[PDB]
């Protein structure tokens, strides 16, 4: 999965690469072509911070280097640039999945509609897009949230081949635990580097 | 640009995938962030024709040549596989944008409204792919529509440093001759193959 994080906090950038490049493959099973467009820009985030990190591994060895090495490089026009911007917009595709996937393991719901995952979707979005996004992207979220999946085939797809979904549920908390953690230190490095930006799409 | 047909018709796969790379970067001249996941998706197509050609440039010289050989590599499975299927939906994206931009050079246009274009966008989608699309994505289609750019900024891009919107039209309509040419061979190689499939997404 994620690897636990290391004492001084610093995440390596291949092992974070090689583990968020299992990311993309996981939209097809929401089930719905839908997703596609999305699938394909997040998978655009990892390309271009991997290409930044393939032309000097031990330049790029951690992320707080990529941010680091960037911001030298790069001037008045960081962070704005380069695989910082990548990481950037990376950084908040993770973290709705992460909101998104605790929302339902703490069992949040529509009582009306159990068999949904409107309302998880509807809080990730909130707490890690809608910031950054204008009036256009937002009418675009929700047209999309009609093609989200049913909470059990969702479920299914998570574990495709028979369990219960209480035992899904607790392979995705389990998780939930170095994921949640190690995207806490991304966001905390942009904070600390004063690389975040606030402009919206 | 795109070069001229040969007289046997055969489209070269290099050539054609460095011509169509400089697509991609066509869409951030739409000037809206909307569009990057569209942007996204056709760069996955190229991608993916150009990992199956890089595997064997002279097996696959040929855009005919794809459909050959993986016709006898996929059996039942082909055409739903493999650079037949990415270049199947490449080529509904290269139709959009020769019926889109055919449509402006022609004059087609809403009275009322000179500086849109969102009636030319509209009868391309109709053209190229609203057969292949269900109800959502064509909600999805209506969101984006509103982040289309005014005529004279869209002309003004494939321009940008100063020239009139009439000398910008006769460029695109020099363009639209081989352009158009190519096209209509791969849907016809697709056609006379028995390669296209009429499914939705
Ligand atoms: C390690 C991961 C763990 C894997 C295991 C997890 C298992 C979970 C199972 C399934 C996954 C669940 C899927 C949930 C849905 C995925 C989350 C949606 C994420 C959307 C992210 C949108 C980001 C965004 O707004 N992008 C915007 C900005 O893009 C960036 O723009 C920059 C310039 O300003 C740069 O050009 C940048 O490019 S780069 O070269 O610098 O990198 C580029 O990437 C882009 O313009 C807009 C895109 C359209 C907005 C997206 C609409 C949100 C809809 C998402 C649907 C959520 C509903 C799902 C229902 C369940
Ligand atoms: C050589 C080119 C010439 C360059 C110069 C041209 C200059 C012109 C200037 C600017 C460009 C104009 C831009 C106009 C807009 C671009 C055209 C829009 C094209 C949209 C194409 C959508 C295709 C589509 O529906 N895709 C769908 C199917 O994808 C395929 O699914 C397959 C499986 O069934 C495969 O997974 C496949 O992957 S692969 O690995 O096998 O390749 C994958 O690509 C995908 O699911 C859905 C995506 C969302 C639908 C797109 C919504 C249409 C909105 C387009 C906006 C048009 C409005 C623009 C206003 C001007």
């Amino acid at each position: 999965l994620l690897k636990p994080l290391p004492a001084d906090k610093q995440i390596e950038t291949g092992p974070f690469l090689e583990a968020v490049s299992h990311l993309p493959p996981f939209f097809d099973c929401l089930g719905s072509p839908v997703f596609t467009p999305i699938k394909a820009v997040i998978s655009g985030n990892i390309t271009k911070i991997k290409a930044v990190y393939d032309t000097n591994p031990a330049k790029f060895r951690t992320l707080q280097n990529i941010l680091e090495v960037e911001k030298e490089m790069y001037g008045a026009e960081w962070p704005k640039v380069g695989a910082t911007l990548a990481l950037m917009w990376l950084k908040r595709g993770l973290r709705f999945i992460q909101v998104f996937l605790q929302s339902i393991c703490d069992g949040e719901r529509d009582e009306n509609h159990p068999n949904l995952i409107r309302v998880n979707a509807t809080k990730a979005y909130e707490m890690a897009l809608k910031k950054y996004h204008g009036w256009i992207v937002q009418k675009i979220f929700q047209a999309a949230l009609y093609a989200a999946p049913y909470k059990s085939d969702f479920l299914k797809a998570l574990s495709k081949g028979n369990v219960t979904e209480e035992e899904c549920l607790e392979k995705i908390r389990l998780f939930l635990v170095n994921y949640t953690a190690t995207i806490d230190v991304i966001y905390e490095m942009y904070t600390q580097m004063n690389a975040e930006l606030n402009y919206k799409v």
